[PDB]
């Protein structure tokens, strides 16, 4: 019990408000920013997930396959 820290994964700080959940994690409404552009999202947006990064629906399209992936098995 008792309050302390149990929410965000980037900063590891509880989140009172909404949390950006992508796949199986949770982050703050500011901590998690599209790696491509880095524009905050809403409290329930839909985007493509890869490994552990947040890729926008329009952004990803561009960063689909650009010198990314050393080993392709
Ligand atoms: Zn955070
Ligand atoms: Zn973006």
């Amino acid at each position: 019990g008792s309050s302390g820290s149990s929410g965000c994964d980037s900063c590891e700080k509880y989140i009172t408000g909404r949390v950006l959940e992508a796949g199986e994690k949770h982050y703050h409404p500011s901590c998690a920013l599209c790696v491509r552009c880095g524009q905050m999202f809403a409290e329930g947006e839909e985007m493509y997930l890869q490994g552990s990064s947040i890729w926008h629906p329009a952004c990803r399209q561009a960063a689909r396959t650009e010198d990314s992936g050393p080993s392709s098995g």
